[PDB]
């Protein structure tokens, strides 16, 4: 999909792409410039200390790249399954029960996807961080966009993983997800401000 | 251009894409999310109070989406006008001087376009503070997404306005461009916590 079709398609009153695609982009472009800062430092003589670190940095930051990408069509999938729950028929008492669990079981799956992509983001603010200590000085202004893109991807595919647990029958699983993504949002809301900060420095 | 081709580009050696390409997106999707909540408000029989002023939203939100597209060509081309212009020949006299004018007004151009993406970010956060107050209760989740996705794009950006302000002859143009730059980053560091917070209360 173009970068202009799929914002036509976020802006537009389809109820897809949504706030959960854009928060796998926001995650998907903070592992690629993880993955840039790694590319433009290993082969550099001045940063020979720091290569081997850097290529291990690179192998899980274009795995994390991979997987922030391919959730983008998940959120699409899993919202477009809540929507079609939300429309099917209510007649009757069997139709009324079929409709409601299955918009349960599309709650459930919408509420997994933004929070692998919060687990995934997280772990992107972990590989900004290392490259904001080691990266090549010229290009460190790229750690600080990764930590950014990472964080506000997080942040808003929690506000998915929020309005999502709300609305399930099972109150076990929704529990169990909201302490996850607390200890998530507590852990990056610490690391983002002062990797910003180290990147600010170094800039300045 | 692909979300998929973006991603490869940013993720590579080449200097472009870069971080003030994915600020520009950051920026832009942000502008999409207020668009899509007015879309999801007007014409609803329970929102005609805030029809008008979303009315005027959207026309705002539809408009800075579009600049803030554009910008994501504008901020390669500045950046690789800046590359070019460091690798340019010393050949001759006229060469040296031409380069060293090509450097600092790359340097110029790649400050002014990051500072217009940061400007454009900060009026996407007023906007996505009106859909915050007043936006369909159902797709409140997205005006958080759009703040997020704003404040992340107004601060990419704000990092590429220091690294290219710091090369620049021209103190008084470096000079005005950071003071006008550390006034946006001051009131939107204010707002976008407050946003957020406005959003995530209204979710639960």
């Amino acid at each position: 999909e173009t970068i202009e079709t799929f914002l036509d398609g976020l802006a537009s009153s389809a109820p897809t792409p949504g706030g959960g695609g854009a928060a796998a982009i926001s995650g998907a472009m903070g592992a690629a410039l993880v993955s840039m800062v790694c590319n433009l430092t290993i082969g550099k003589k001045k940063y020979v200390e720091v290569e081997a670190d850097l290529k291990q940095v690179l192998e899980k930051s274009e795995g994390l790249r991979r997987t922030l990408t391919g959730m983008i069509a998940d959120d699409v999938e899993a919202f477009d399954a809540v929507m079609g729950a939300y429309g099917l028929p209510k007649n009757t008492d069997e139709e009324k029960a079929a409709r409601a669990a299955k918009i349960q079981e599309a709650l459930k799956t919408a509420t997994d996807v933004p929070l692998a992509c919060c687990r995934v983001c997280r772990e992107v603010i972990d590989l900004a961080e290392i490259v904001a200590e080691k990266g090549n000085l010229n290009v460190i202004s790229d750690a600080g966009v990764a930590v950014l893109s990472a964080y506000a991807g997080l942040r808003s595919a929690a506000l998915n993983v929020y309005v999502n647990a709300k609305g399930l029958d099972d109150r076990a699983f929704a529990e169990e997800r909201l302490k996850e993504l607390e200890g998530l949002l507590a852990e990056a809301g610490a690391l983002n401000e002062r990797i910003y900060e180290t990147v600010k420095s170094k800039v300045n």
